[PDB]
């Protein structure tokens, strides 16, 4: 593969030299007693050395030049592994592959030893990761800020068909990529009270937790740019902690240091669901306070403390600082920036607010109400007394604006208020973000329009100019060149390598739909990947699948709105039809469903159980043979995504129209040569637009159809009474067919489907099964299946995070992207 | 246009010479006083002379060679005009075009003077016409037999928006193509009684009507074959009529001769509907008796009366005779052939039956029950006493077979009996045909399967080997080269002319989907035809349409099962949407609906009235402008079909799944460059299969969906309650919106739709409108619309009647087709 770079004789000897150096000096080992993990670490370190030169010069470059800086504040950074990604972006893969081979080592075996930096739940967490890669690739002075969780998203094990959670101890043997910067440690204050003195307010009597920053290098694609991901780690105060004059014992007081450090211990596993847990609120404030202090320091250090003429001011703050809020998670950045500016820097309220709004921008990722953050005011009053006061003042003045804008419209005031009334008063974080931001974007065209028409309609009416769209993207480096070198190889053979960082160029492939060689290659590459995945599944899990079958795959967090249940209905349909007519030929299929369920999300765990329950019957029916196989892939994480996606034929994106804001996995599948069967939801719409609906497999209700159904009332019983194939399945579930020793096992799934389905699974069942029929018809003809695949890959260009980021930069941040190769080669001399 | 043949200098002078000869000697006129009609007649005669040589040698050829003969018995022969068709098949078009131009005449103006030989109602009548053209083209010894109606299908005029019927007096100024053969006149017997004497039965005391045969030449495509269409004309008996010893007056008795001759006076205008009128039964027997006598005579004349050794026998009758029944119209041919063979030729019943079944074959054209012939036995007993006795004996023995085949199955006997019991005993003609035929075919794959699964299931179980499929075809000569020379021109420029009589060759055009010249030409040709049709409509009817708009056309006999009403709903939908959002761009459309309604079919005439009522509002709304136009084309006949079809963009084929047996107009549209929007019914299914569903516009319920609906019960109110756009239309109709001065005018249409719709118009409304939306999206892009047109034309090859006929020949008739050019050039020397 030529996209993997050069394996020069000198660079290779140098790599082996440095590999051996690290094994000896850094691992204190020798060939005779080193373990595979020692080898992976020796290689990782050797690779990291190549980043330091660029890493330092990049930061110096921004310091010298003083460009506006972009701050991506997120509570998640689903980075996955770093080794291969670092090699790819620096062009060291073939050289390192050669060097490790000369050393009698298999580089791919070593890559598998590395633990995923799984600090995310799903979509927005991984969006942050792709975004970092793109901002670096685009030469933007961008900095990622988050929490250095000790434990990321739990590792999922399946035991007896059920999901089992295990602590994701990814820091166990260390992390060779991060570098702590003790000198940048900062104090984060909690609790206390507020005392309004002579001139202003003061937040006093607080408990302190220190935030120690750990830097991780973010390398752009072969442009000598290395940006930084700064994650905060919580530490007990060296000072006051034990000096609290406590009489509970010296030992207990020391052990008690655990309490404060628990703030950065584990990522909350809630995908699209808000749980008002205080530890969570602490984590959110933790990242905001530290991050903002760091930003302000960096802002002050451009000799802006040296503003003698006119006097030191923060007027230029918005021209030098951009803070992007990934969801409302870091929303406290609004009141925090105001607290700092008014309480500590003594700016007048009005000027401080103008600066705050000009600095921040919020991004929404869902419309589901249970996903939005509404913190009880008592929780905010106890833990962040000063912040709640500022939120109230922000609200008062915002509602004064609304009032003057819409005189007499009382209910609008009630609806738009940051303060939610009721048994438990709460603060709507989304409203706080809209009020304190200059831009509010959605993550897909359809999503951005719904925001303006529904949940943020009132805000859209008050400030139309504020709302935007920034359709999600995925990075072509991790998501193509990294995970699918075979496909990137053949593409490169025809159109060169320019596309890796200019994905629209993939369109040139439309000139090959009838090219006989290309149709063969694209098919061989997919068959190779499918062959590869089958091997991984047999060795890592002793599974075994039919490589000569259609790989139907649905991988994403388990949710009701994602409708893995619909897919279940379809799989049982395929089973019943085969049982009905055994001698009737059907296109062989390997249905793969994967994803983690949030602990405590009962329905989600019941669904994972059904998927394996179905497999237990289907997978062992002799009549069925290898014509159908239902397999649940455990521990779906970024690393598995990079393996299964490149092997997929059909990409399941069947969420109820209007629920999935955009999705990004759908984009990953398109980029890798899989055809999509999905609703007109999220980015699926733009994906179909780009490739052409004739090249897609759209089905089911459209948003207006869902709304019409809601208007008259959804009645699952109707669908059950009118569809005999559906009725047969439901009766199979309810009678114990898929749970012999526990007949009533899935009675909750049945009950929900029949009486409490907010996602109308039944209403889309018929059109979905027929659509799948079409999928198999096409698969029956390899040449046309492939040619259509070509038309999708050829049009996935717009879904590259480079494009997304370029729009944020120009339309929200106010900075111009670049692709100019930074000089920084490495400081060897 | 090169497909029009050579215009040699000599052939042209010869034509002008002969043209002038006829004008003088045959029309007894001179240039100074001839009328346009004189000119058309002079040309027609000149052209007919060219057929005589081949005409005589062909008949001599069959006489000498003695091949098995194929007899196509039909009560209809929708021939349309003959002039251009004769020129095309003889290659005289350009020569005649040149010659008439030299004579200062416009040949196309002369062609318009010719009257349609409109002896058919629709589908099966025109199928017979295409079939004749193909059998000649295939060098088969085939003979067409029917009635020479004085008045064909009434000419439709629209007066005040309503249909008005006028006698179609097509023989008014004579018919230059036919040639009467008095010497072949034969007696047809009616009424009387039966007397069972010593040896056998005798049909005595009958009233006689004579059948005088008129021959019309059927020229094959440039292969020097000219077959014959022999139509019978009814004449009063020269003898007994006035010699009936009547005392009602000499004058009255002479005037009374009209009564018997009324048998061939007018074609019954019932498309797919059975009316038990005795005059109709007489017409049916009339054709059968005469035709069979002629066949038997011809059979006897191969020196088969000279069968000295062994004795004269009819054993070889099936090896020399094939009688194809176009529907059950000529079904009496079964008992007639038996009557002749047993009563007159004295064959034993058993041998006579074996011969009859081996000779005949029946073709079904519909499953609608109201269309099937069930003649009361009293009508059959009074008018054809001997035939009813034979039908009873046929039935007795057939039911004896069924009984021995399915012992104990009494209800099967009742179901399969030729005799239908009830208040009025009747005879099921379809059952008679199945029982007395060796082959029973359907006219489309889906149609032929339904026959075996539903109405003729019992018969299919008794004799599976008997049932077949013969998917309809259309002739590429009349239906392409004749009506669309521009399209045939461009096609010929790329692939030659071989396709005109080998349509599968059109596939070669798939090699031009990306050919820039071809995409331009196909589009220019369609634009030319649309330009041409617009001119015909402005001069012949002073209509005026927008040539720069999508030509949406639905032309076929007006019926409820054809759902011109659905199209109506859609047209009003397009109107209401425009009214709703005036400034919203819509693809301009010219909706054209045409077809005749059977007199007395109330609903059909109400529908024609609504189509013009809608036009009266739509066509005069200024807001609407030239964005939409609803136009009803009056007097839809073969001649209009040849003009409007080549100008069509979209072909409406929206019948309820399972009702339209095959259709052939759908095929005409495909062949001429129009895309099809239609249900999965009839031939639409095979058409979509051939071109590819991605190249088609299929929508609505499938046969099983209709059946599921029937199973639970169709309730139009549901659709009305759930679809607000539908509800708005229905209320427009019911409130008098489309009938101001007569608010309750369409209350019958509304009532039927809401409560008595056997064709579920509402159930297909939503999917139909959305499908149309797709149609317009494609039309918005000329290049892709055309490229898809190319993919349809390229795949219409299987719908050529040459293919259909070749299957009848080989699979039913037992004869091998040919394309060998007959020698017959013309007897000039
Ligand atoms: C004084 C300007 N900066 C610069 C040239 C840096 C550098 O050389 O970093 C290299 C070791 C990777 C860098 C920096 C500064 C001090 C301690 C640790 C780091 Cl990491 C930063 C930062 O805030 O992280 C800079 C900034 O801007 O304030
Ligand atoms: C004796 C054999 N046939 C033959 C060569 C024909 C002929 O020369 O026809 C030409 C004038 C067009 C033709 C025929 C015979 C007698 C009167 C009129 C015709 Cl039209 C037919 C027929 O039945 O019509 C023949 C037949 O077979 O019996
Ligand atoms: C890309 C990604 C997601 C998001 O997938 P969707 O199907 O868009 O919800 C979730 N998890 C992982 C590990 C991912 O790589
Ligand atoms: C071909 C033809 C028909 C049959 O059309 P369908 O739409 O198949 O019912 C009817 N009338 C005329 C004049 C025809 O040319």
């Amino acid at each position: 593969i030529s996209v993997r770079g050069l394996a020069g004789v000198e660079n290779v000897t140098e790599l082996k030299k440095n590999f051996n150096r690290h094994l000896h000096f850094t691992l204190v080992k020798d060939r005779n007693v080193a373990t595979p993990r020692d080898y992976y670490f020796a290689l990782a370190h050797t690779v990291r050395d190549h980043l330091v030169g660029r890493w330092i010069r990049t930061q110096q470059h921004y310091y010298e030049k003083d460009p506006k800086r972009i701050y991506y504040l997120s509570l998640e950074f689903y980075m996955g592994r770093t080794l291969q990604n670092t090699m790819v972006n620096l062009a060291l893969e073939n050289a390192c592959d050669e060097a490790t081979y000369q050393l009698g080592l298999d580089m791919e075996e070593l890559e598998e030893i590395e633990e995923d930096a799984g600090l995310g739940n799903g979509g927005l967490g991984r969006l942050a990761a792709c975004f970092l890669d793109s901002m670096a690739t685009l030469g933007l002075a961008a900095y990622g800020y988050g929490i250095r969780y000790e434990f990321g998203i739990f590792n999922q094990k399946i035991c007896g068909g059920w999901q089992m959670e295990e602590a994701d101890d990814w820091l166990r043997y260390g992390n060779p990529w991060e570098k702590a910067r003790p000198e940048f440690t900062l104090p984060v204050h909690f609790y206390g009270r507020v005392e309004h003195t002579s001139q202003g307010a003061k937040w006093v009597d607080t408990q302190v937790v220190l935030a120690m920053p750990y830097d991780t290098p973010v390398p752009g694609y072969r442009n000598n740019v290395v940006n930084t991901m700064r994650l905060w780690s919580a530490k007990a105060p060296n000072d006051f902690n034990l000096k609290d004059f406590n009489v509970g014992g010296y030992i207990q007081a020391v052990l008690d240091r655990n309490l404060a450090e628990n703030i950065s211990r584990v990522l909350y596993p809630n995908d699209n669901f808000f749980e008002g847990k205080e530890l969570r609120l602490k984590q959110e404030y933790f990242v905001v306070a530290a991050t903002l202090q760091d930003i302000i320091r960096r802002f002050k250090s451009s000799k802006f403390g040296c503003r003698d003429p006119v006097r030191t001011n923060f007027d230029a703050f918005p021209d030098k600082v951009a803070i992007q809020l990934n969801d409302t998670h870091p929303s406290l950045a609004i009141p925090e920036l105001m607290r700092v500016l008014v309480d500590l820097e003594r700016l007048d309220w009005d000027k401080a607010w103008e600066v705050t709004v000009k600095t921040c921008a919020y991004t929404n990722h869902t419309v589901l109400p249970e996903a939005l953050e509404r913190w009880p005011v008592h929780l905010l009053e106890t833990l962040l007394p000063r912040h709640l006061q500022i939120i109230y003042e922000i609200n008062q003045r915002f509602l004064n604006r609304v009032a003057a804008a819409f005189p007499g419209d009382v209910d609008r005031l009630r609806r738009m208020s940051l303060v939610e009334e009721g048994a438990v008063k709460r603060i709507n974080m989304a409203h706080l973000c809209i009020a304190g931001s200059h831009a509010v974007n959605g993550v897909a065209r359809i999503h951005s329009e719904i925001l303006k028409k529904t949940i943020f309609k009132d805000f859209y009416e008050l400030e139309p100019h504020k709302f935007q769209n920034k359709t999600n993207g995925i990075t072509p480096r991790r998501w193509l060149v990294l995970c699918n070198p075979g496909l990137a190889e053949i593409i490169a053979e025809r159109i060169g390598e320019e596309y890796i960082s200019d994905l629209d160029q993939l369109r040139k492939l439309l000139s090959y739909v009838d090219d006989e060689a290309f149709i063969r290659d694209v098919a061989k590459v997919k068959q190779e990947n499918k062959l590869k995945f089958a091997a991984y599944l047999e060795r890592e899990y002793k599974v075994h699948i039919n490589p000569n079958s259609l790989f139907d795959v649905q991988v994403k967090r388990i949710h009701e709105y994602k409708r893995q249940l619909l897919n279940c209905l379809h799989v049982i349909t395929l089973y019943n039809r085969i049982k009905k007519e055994p001698n009737k030929f059907v296109v062989p299929r390997t249905v793969m469903i994967g994803g983690k369920a949030a602990p405590g999300y009962h329905m989600a765990k019941m669904i994972i159980k059904l998927i394996t329950a179905i497999g237990d019957v289907v997978n062992h029916d002799p009549v069925v043979g290898d014509r159908l196989r239902v397999i649940f892939l455990e521990n779906y994480r970024v690393s598995l995504a990079e393996k299964v996606i490149p092997a997929a034929d059909l990409s399941e994106q069947i969420s109820t129209a209007g629920t999935e804001a955009s999705g990004t996995g759908n984009m990953k599948f398109m980029l890798n040569g899989a055809l999509t069967i999905g609703t007109m939801d999220g980015a699926n719409v733009e994906m179909a637009e780009e490739a052409g609906e004739e090249n897609f497999f759209i089905f089911g209700m459209r948003v207006e159809d869902v709304d019409r159904l809601d208007q008259r009332g959804y009645n699952a019983q109707e669908y059950y009474d009118r569809i005999p194939e559906l009725r047969q399945i439901i009766e199979q579930l309810s009678s114990g067919f898929f749970s012999p020793k526990q007949p009533d096992l899935f009675k909750d799934i049945v009950n929900m489907l029949m009486h409490h389905d907010r996602f109308k699974v039944f209403a889309d069942y018929e059109e979905y099964v027929k659509c799948q029929e079409r999928v198999s018809a096409l698969y029956k003809n390899p040449r046309e299946w492939t040619r259509m695949v070509i038309r999708n890959i050829a049009t996935s260009g717009k879904f590259s995070s480079d494009r997304t980021i370029a729009q944020y930069a120009r339309e929200i941040w106010g900075v111009e992207p670049s692709r100019q190769r930074l000089p920084a080669p490495d400081e060897k001399i």
